[PDB]
């Protein structure tokens, strides 16, 4: 309920997620940071 959380969500969904959607094809090979990309997916699904 904090407006800090609201502003953070606004920033993420305005800048970061569109940026990662436009740079999605570069996500082809991540076998060397598989743990990192798994953490990304887990955090994104938690936000969802």
């Amino acid at each position: 309920a904090t407006d800090m959380a609201l502003a953070l969500n606004r920033y993420l969904c305005t800048a970061v997620l569109p940026l990662l959607t436009r740079c999605a094809p570069l996500f082809a090979g991540t076998e060397h940071h598989a743990s990192l990309i798994d953490s990304l997916l887990h955090t994104v699904y938690r936000l969802s």
